[PDB]
DNA sequence: GTGGATGAG
DNA sequence: GGCTCATCCAC
């Protein structure tokens, strides 16, 4: 007592964008758009948020709105059987491609659901297209960086932000912000603020103790508060109280100008934000406080394997393994070993050294057992915090179709197929330049399929680009070729019906 | 050198 | 259940 926990070291750490994750004091935060394919076909027909859409592919649901989630109805159901569940059910199938034609396209009113035989969509002559999400996509990500200097896209509906420089200065110089009335941050906030220009403390002095004061700073969303505890007792509290207010900002710009619900997750690591933004969906904010993670990471709805990189074999076995029990293995994993990682390192070593198991079937890597034990370690603590890296260059693009029916039937076949791939893979082509925002092109092409009785042929070879380099034809020249040139390598071999056939691009000169 | 494994969208 | 993405490694 009688002074903070928390130092200057690790307060400042907040404004350095490489190292403000290591931090004791680090705000990150991850917003995953709520049924985003459901939610982009919902805005394309100017539907409202209450309505029971759903996005349909072929004969299965793909994304599924909350609204027509009450009807019990769930994402891979056919629509078949969404529609025994809710009559009034409002399917939009994506875009699609059609054998032949460069371009996609949206064929409102028509799908298997449909009596009418005319209006269809025949899979056997049609090809997925999802660049309609990822323009939207694309749309949120230029309107999170332009709030946040640091935003790591996880997935195509999914980023993290780390709200480092923005919480630090808006703690020391924001003085237009209020709290109450009669009251702003500014004099709330003197003693701290008034000592930090003043500069006359050592990195590894401790802060004092937060101002009765700032107590009266309120969290945006819901604060995970099982057992009633304090929202603010320390600075990491302040900062993701600040957080969380900065936080709402944002995603309602993004209701604003795109009109997407979501759902976040506010914490100290990027893993607890990744479970708390699922906490509560959709369109809400769970706040999870450092002084709050077990109870969060215990309150029944998390295991091991429900982490990241766990829920699958792997997971499975760290279960068999370090012989934890179905329930409330979080909690398990933290009291076998609560005094460092070593204790739980050695208890690996040593179930790895016996006749349990072969090198061979099994998912660990023992030579690495060290970093298992760290790992699981501050898991089981809510305590692993990762780098909000970016997502590494591209090493390649495909576009295919599992072929299904006489559909390719003949060369001609295999060459209106290769039109479609090089319409989309021209498409992506563009929007890498957007994000890399550098000139992107292919230096080689790859064909390949697979006959009648699934056997696979495939050529590869460098394109070449002369003129006004168009991505978009000369690619295309290769591609027939190629196809041409397996054509030639089967003629009296099982070949036709082809079973599946798909173009690839490698090979890029980021210039 | 890749078809599968593995894990998640 | 359909289909897209990004490692990693025995055979
Ligand atoms: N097996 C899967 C899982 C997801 N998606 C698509 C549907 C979503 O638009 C996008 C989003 O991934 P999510 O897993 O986050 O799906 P949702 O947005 O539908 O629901 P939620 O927000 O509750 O996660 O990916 C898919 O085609 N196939
Ligand atoms: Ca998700
Ligand atoms: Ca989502």
């Amino acid at each position: 007592g009688r002074m903070s926990k928390f130092t200057w070291k690790e307060l400042i750490q907040l404004g350095s964008p490489s190292k403000a994750y290591e931090s004791s004091l680090a705000c990150i935060a991850h917003i995953d758009m709520n049924a985003f394919f459901a939610q982009v076909e919902q805005m394309r027909c100017g539907l409202s948020k209450e309505d029971p859409v759903v996005c349909v592919q072929w004969n299965s649901i793909i994304a599924v709105s909350y609204a027509a989630r009450k009807y019990g109805i769930s994402r891979m159901d056919t629509i078949q059987e969404a529609l025994k569940k809710c009559s009034n059910l409002i399917p939009i199938h994506t875009a699609v491609f059609k054998k032949g034609e460069d371009f996609w396209q949206y064929h409102d009113g028509c799908g298997s659901w449909v009596q009418d035989p005319a209006k269809q969509i025949s899979v056997e002559d049609h090809k997925v297209s999802l660049e309609p999400y990822r323009r939207e996509s694309r749309k949120a990500l230029k309107i999170f960086k332009s709030a946040c200097d640091l935003v790591e896209r996880a997935s195509i509906d999914e980023v993290f932000l780390d709200l480092g420089r923005i919480c630090f200065n808006m703690l020391m110089f924001d003085n237009e912000y209020e709290l109450t009335g009669d009251l702003k941050l500014k004099d709330a906030l003197s003693n701290i603020r008034e000592a930090f220009i003043g500069g006359n403390y050592d990195i590894n002095s401790h802060l004092p103790l937060i101002p009765e004061k700032i107590k009266s700073l309120k969290f945006e969303g819901d604060v995970f508060n099982p057992e009633g505890r304090d929202l603010i007792t320390d600075w990491d509290d302040v900062i993701l109280a600040l957080g969380s207010q900065v936080c709402k900002g944002i995603r309602d710009s993004i209701k604003d100008i795109l009109g997407y619900t979501t759902s976040c997750g506010l914490s100290s690591t990027k893993n607890v934000c990744k479970l708390a933004s699922n906490y509560k969906k959709p369109d809400a904010q769970t706040i999870v406080k450092n002084d709050c993670l077990l109870d969060f990471l215990d309150c029944g709805k998390f295991e091991i394997t429900s982490f990241w990189t766990l829920g699958g074999v792997l997971g499975k076995e760290l279960i068999d393994v370090l012989d934890l029990p179905h329930e409330n293995s979080i909690k398990h994993i933290r009291e076998t070993w609560p005094d460092n990682a070593g204790q739980l390192k050695e208890f690996l070593d040593a179930k790895v050294k016996q006749s349990d198991y072969d090198r061979s079937t099994s998912n660990i890597d023992p030579l690495k057992t060290a970093d298992l034990a760290e790992k699981l370690f501050k898991l089981s603590r809510g305590r692993y915090g990762l780098p909000l890296s970016s997502r590494p260059v591209v090493k390649s693009m495909m576009s295919n179709k599992n072929l299904r029916g006489k559909s390719c039937n003949s060369i001609v076949d295999c060459i209106s197929w290769l039109e479609v791939f090089c319409a989309e893979l021209t498409s992506r082509i563009q929007d890498l330049e957007q994000e890399y925002n550098k000139i992107v092109i292919p230096r080689t092409v790859s064909i390949s399929l697979k006959t009648k009785s699934y056997e696979v042929y495939r050529k590869s070879g460098p394109v070449a680009y002369k003129g006004i380099n168009f991505q978009s034809h000369e690619l295309l020249k290769v591609g027939i070729k190629f196809v041409t040139d397996l054509d030639i390598k089967g003629k009296n071999k099982s070949y036709y019906p082809l079973t599946k056939l798909s173009m690839t691009i490698t090979n890029f000169d980021i210039i």
